[PDB]
RNA sequence: CAUC
């Protein structure tokens, strides 16, 4: 829960609507991020993103290490 | 709910 990093832009690698996470590829580090759908804000897969999309999000301190919270679009 |  604690928050590393504010305001990261990425490009989502993949995300599955059946298993409700993803990953999202970091600009700035190269660095894969865990995505899960419950991180994802409101846009009927109401949290969702699509693949090769540009976001922008927190990451902060998961269980299993480093996951986004608080994704958007860029802005 | 960690590379589908």
């Amino acid at each position: 829960k604690k928050v590393i990093a504010t305001k990261v832009l990425g490009t989502v690698k993949w995300f599955n609507v059946r298993n409700g996470y993803g990953f999202i590829n970091r600009n700035d580090t190269k660095e894969d991020v865990f995505v899960h759908q419950t991180a994802i804000k409101k846009n009927k897969y109401l949290r969702s993103v699509g693949d090769g999309e540009t976001v922008e999000f927190d990451v902060v301190e998961g269980e299993k290490g480093a996951e986004a919270a608080n994704v958007t679009g860029p802005g």
